[PDB]
């Protein structure tokens, strides 16, 4: 509250290490469902049901241009290209697994990193 704060978390290095962990997403063989936005005009469906597209690429010109406040928000919009892909694509498909894997890769990186 007013003039009372926990003791002050390094948050420092978060850009740095947000950096490397989309770098290990990134060259991820199982990346490649997600490295671009969904093309709206040649995907039927995408773009009326998926109500926030995010990828990779469009994550990395966000946190290279100061538009996370915060590591927290960095995490929502990894966790959100994995939640479209499961809104999207059957369990059972490539893109299906490579969502599944890829959301899995991140969650340990994640948890190793900062928890």
């Amino acid at each position: 509250s007013m003039s009372v704060k926990k003791p002050k978390r390094d948050d420092s290095k978060d850009l740095a290490l947000c950096s490397m962990i989309l770098t290990e997403m990134e060259t991820h063989e199982d990346a490649w469902p997600f490295l671009l936005p969904v093309n709206l005009k040649l995907v039927p469906g995408y773009k009326k049901v998926i109500k926030k597209p995010m990828d990779f690429s469009t994550i990395r010109e966000k946190l290279s241009s100061g538009q996370y406040p915060n590591l927290e928000t960095f995490a929502l919009d990894v966790r959100l290209v994995f939640d479209n892909c499961e809104t999207f694509n059957e369990d059972d498909s490539d893109i299906g697994r490579a969502g599944h894997n890829m959301r899995k890769y991140f969650e340990k990186k994640w948890t190793d990193t900062f928890k």
